[PDB]
């Protein structure tokens, strides 16, 4: 589904992303709206290395999770690409926690880079009570 602002911070924060590894909760909140948009079902698939992005951290096929035809996956999350797109986003959060435990952090996501680092995100969790 399409979760809304103020459901997904409150949300992310009963699920321990405030803080965590030193990642503020306004921090995910931007990665997860320039990524997905909030919608946990989304998916992206590159023509090129034949891998696909799932969900609503969009989370890479051939380094985290797997879905069977991603040449060359490793499934560090140890989980089923599925999973990352089920409303329920327990294991979607429990996946980009580890993805955060790489020595490139949150830089994993280009979108943060892009739209998130170095703009102010002060501004996503603001309204929420969080
Ligand atoms: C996005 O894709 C990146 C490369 O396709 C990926 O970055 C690589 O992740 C590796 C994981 O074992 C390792 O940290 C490499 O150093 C790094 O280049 C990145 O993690 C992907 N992001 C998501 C959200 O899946
Ligand atoms: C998604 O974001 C990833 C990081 O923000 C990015 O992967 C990183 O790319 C780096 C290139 O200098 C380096 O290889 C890192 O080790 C790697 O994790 C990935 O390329 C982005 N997705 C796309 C399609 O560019």
């Amino acid at each position: 589904k399409v979760f809304e602002r103020c459901e997904l911070a409150r949300t992310l924060k009963r699920l321990g992303m405030d803080g965590y590894r030193g990642i503020s909760l306004a921090n995910w909140m931007c990665l997860a709206k320039w990524e997905s948009g909030y919608n946990t079902r989304a998916t992206n698939y590159n023509a090129g290395d034949r891998s696909t992005d799932y969900g609503i951290f969009q989370i890479n096929s051939r380094y985290w999770c797997n879905d069977g035809k991603t040449p060359g996956a490793v499934n560090a999350c140890h989980l089923s690409c599925s999973a990352l797109l089920q409303d329920n986003i327990a294991d979607a959060v429990a996946c980009a926690k580890r993805v955060v435990r790489d020595p490139q952090g949150i830089r994993a996501w280009v979108a943060w880079r892009n739209r998130c680092q170095n703009r102010d995100v002060r501004q996503y969790v603001q309204g929420c009570g969080v």
